[PDB]
């Protein structure tokens, strides 16, 4: 596929031209000039999704020279690059098909010459005639009792995902106790170690390579608790199932639900990874939340650029991240069940387009990435919106939720959302001094003896935002949802011509944490560091319990 | 105090100049040059609090610039006028004093003449006699049980904080079941009503007017579901206590106003914890444990208001910080803690820090043109590092890292704990100093194998490094421990409060979204088109009708 460095081009050039244009023109000013301004700037996702891109520091024009500019990186060849299996993680040499894990109209998609499907649907079906066993409760613990609690053990993309789904589907959940054991801290799997039954609870050790340092660690802990109670290791197949791919761990083969090299970790919860997810709403919710990341497969792939959604998000975040310079985005679902969404992005996005070398293996002097942050609704309101409308830095938002509730009480939602219209309407018009004053006039207070006050209730406004409403969320929605970020961090990267699927970043620290441990393994002074490891290490040492 | 413009400074100036001969300088050389560095650049608080420095892009002589700029700023005074109780927060006249909240030593501290530590220590001992009542099972609830369940009902200030440090101190817990409720959504009450039982739970009423929407509306949706369990308001005092000092909305709610705990204006909300507003703290680790926690946040206190500038670590994190947010113009700073209890440590500095210095208008009433608050995130180590350490290694935006350990852990577990730690020390060592081409080139030669063939791969496995951090080692996490930790970055964000010459204690940019969704509320309620906004809140709220049922 193409490797265009998107700063060499024209369309760039002209982008940055228009910027000098642009740079000091206001929300509150293109929404004056044009009194149709939404219609222009919306578009809806198979009836249940809007996304309102209007309250964007953008013209047509923008849209227009982006738009030229995702041409000229050849965008189009390289989703159907992505879409029939090309290789595209050059690095690692692999193709990139989490689509063809949800791929729900069975189209062949070739990997050195052979259809992934069957393999695809055959994970598929074996999940969902397991999950029919712990769920109904035939399959019994080795005391003969049903199943009560599921325990995922797993870090990275083989956690967030799982975590992330099932909390945000709970009110699609069964009687299954969900539990998620990541951090290789002991006080993770200790919490859970300690309201669980070895006799009813069922682990499954997820990891791509099953050699990850955390996970094993983990999974040994789980295996000695278990053992202590039920003796035996026979046992150990009745209470412990692998995803992955690696068996003298002591987990029945037929126990080992695959997937393969070109399931990215991050892009990992539609394959096996997702069981936990499977076990805790059901196969048929599961593949509910495959139909919608599908749908939202085939709306990349096949819309015209100016009406495709992952590509118009994508181009106004590198309006952003390229032009205004901004470090960040803010991801702010309106629903605590999303609690998590933002943290699952954290990886999906900065793990993703983190990068610095680009395709061509040279060193970038450009922005990549952004970071991504942010807490729920009304959560994060108040928190940290503070520094969003009065702050010096530029925090584009996108703002999300559903026009209904799992839980309605009272009139609790109505509140809910009237923030989530009212957050957006407040970052891109602001208010002025002279609205201030007026309102200490109305008071009948004469606002000229409050310069002491007046001058800090001023808000600028002209702060860029993103909505997007659903109907609600539902499985399908929000495996929708989850694949149109998905597809944004593809266009980025592709324009940013970097490569969106490795994860080279990560070694360095693995590989001096493995220089480190055995060091900690004597009462001897370390030396063998810079300074400052080695008095960190030997404070430790010395403090250690 | 003084509200110095610090771009206006020798000072700053000086600093610029020292910044345009340091930009390129990096950390590997700074250690090669010096093998003393870690010595110079690190200090211990307490002797079990040591704060490393060390892997920063700094000299002696970036600090003592920094610190002539601090002088310039009268860091001092500022210091001396918010101990004191002098009126600080200037746009809403108020003194500023958590500082007095948790003040073991009792020296007064006047507001308007009259010394406050009495009234501190009066609502002290109140809910020191509560908790016993609650946690002993003295107090029975309507069918004569003990408590199982306290459920603490707030936003932002009046949760973040008791949840934040209810989960970092859960070794210390006793039986009680604690629950946080603060999201408007209805999904927070839901979960936390149908997991508890009414004739055994407690509910904490956190909002000094008792007006706060969001928090009324739960409380509200608590006692209608009380209620009808009860069937009877008279039942109400035994199940629901008020951290308020509204004491005729209190009263109506049907709350005993015994069970009111108050707190007083010159505490914020993003400071409160370490008041009334703290209850549940003292109910899930005890009124003993509650008290170590604010002895902590005292001896830190008094670290940062007598130590010299130069070991004073509020003020040298306050300072390098500044170097980075200012003068580099890096937008954020990552608190990484090597510690699962430690997991919404970061979430609750975003408000403590965000909502405090993410400000435009300066003290004098001039809108800045200059940086001030930086964006806080992060996530606890190892899980952080597993989900975005990719971007802060080798993205292209500079991400100042603080990451914070104890060297003992509350669940020893064979040697997870040491595991733990080898990332913690591994990561800041991974980022001062990376990995070179030729040190990849040469790994590659060890294994037989041609570097010159492997040009797909090479070029992406180079650290380029120098990105840097702090390393906090803590002996343990105990309510003390976190105690100091806390009042550690809260005097941190004071000092670059002060020199960035704002106002830390107020918060005007939350009124604005507050009064449009006041005006929207209503508008929500019949099926009407709506017009009276732009185009885009007219066209999400009118989908929003199509879309509702």
């Amino acid at each position: 596929m193409k490797n265009i460095n998107p700063t060499q081009t024209a369309a760039w050039q002209a982008l940055q031209k228009h910027f000098d244009e642009m740079k000091d023109v206001t929300i509150a000013d293109l929404f004056a000039k044009d009194g149709d301004r939404f219609s222009k700037f919306s578009a809806t996702f198979d009836d249940q999704m809007l996304v309102d891109y209007s309250k964007n520091r953008i013209t047509e024009e923008t849209l227009a020279k982006l738009q030229d500019l995702a041409k000229e990186c050849d965008l189009a060849g390289a989703i159907k690059s992505m879409f029939s299996g090309e290789k595209i993680n050059r690095t690692e040499n692999r193709a990139v098909l989490h689509v063809a894990l949800r791929n729900r109209s069975n189209t062949p998609i070739l990997v050195d010459g052979k259809d992934v499907m069957p393999e695809v649907n055959a994970v598929l079906e074996k999940m969902k005639t397991f999950s029919e066993a712990i769920i109904s409760g035939e399959w019994k613990g080795y005391t003969g009792k049903a199943i009560t609690d599921v325990v995922n053990i797993g870090i990275g993309g083989s956690d967030l995902g799982p975590y992330m789904v099932t909390e945000a589907l709970r009110p699609y959940k069964n009687h299954l106790n969900m539990h998620f054991v990541s951090n290789v801290d002991g006080t993770h799997i200790a919490e859970v170690l300690k309201k669980v039954n070895p006799e009813t609870t069922l682990f499954l050790v997820a990891s791509k390579t099953f050699t990850t340092q955390e996970t094993m660690t983990n999974a040994h802990s789980a295996r000695d608790w278990f053992l202590k109670a039920a003796g035996d290791e026979k046992h150990v197949a009745k209470h412990f199932t692998a995803l992955s791919t690696n068996g003298e761990f002591g987990i029945d083969t037929a126990n080992m639900f695959e997937f393969w090299d070109w399931v990215g970790g991050r892009y990992s919860l539609w394959s096996a990874i997702g069981l936990s997810i499977v076990l805790s709403i059901g196969f048929d919710n599961f593949v509910e939340l495959l139909s919608g990341a599908h749908a939202m497969d085939k709306h990349f792939s096949t819309t015209p650029a100016e009406k495709n959604l992952p590509v118009l998000l994508a181009l106004i975040g590198i309006w952003y991240n390229n032009f205004f310079g901004a470090e960040t985005e803010a991801i702010l679902p309106y629903d605590q069940y999303m609690h998590r969404f933002a943290a699952y992005f954290q990886q999906g996005n900065m793990e993703s387009n983190g990068k610095y070398v680009d395709r061509n293996g040279n060193v970038v002097d450009y922005q990549t990435g952004p970071i991504i942050w942010g807490e729920p609704g009304t959560n994060g309101q108040h928190a940290f919106y503070q520094l969003i409308h009065q702050g010096t830095k530029m925090v584009p938002c996108d703002f999300i939720a559903p026009a209904i509730t799992h839980n309605p009480l009272s009139d609790h939602h109505q509140k809910l959302l009237s923030n989530f219209f009212a957050q957006t309407e407040a970052l891109a018009f602001g208010k002025s001094r002279e609205v201030v004053e007026q309102e200490y006039r109305d008071q009948g207070k004469d606002p000229a003896t409050l310069d002491y006050v007046v001058p800090f209730k001023v808000f600028e406004g002209n702060r860029p935002t993103n909505s997007i409403l659903l109907r609600e969320i539902t499985p399908f929605s929000l495996g929708a949802l989850i694949a149109l970020y998905e597809h944004k961090i593809f266009t980025q990267g592709v324009i940013l011509n970097i490569f969106t699927f490795d994860q080279w970043g990560v070694e360095l620290g693995k590989q001096l944490a493995n220089r480190i441990l055995p060091e900690l393994k004597d009462d001897k002074e370390i030396s063998s560091h810079d300074s400052s490891t080695n008095g960190l290490i030997n404070r430790y040492k010395a403090w250690r319990g």
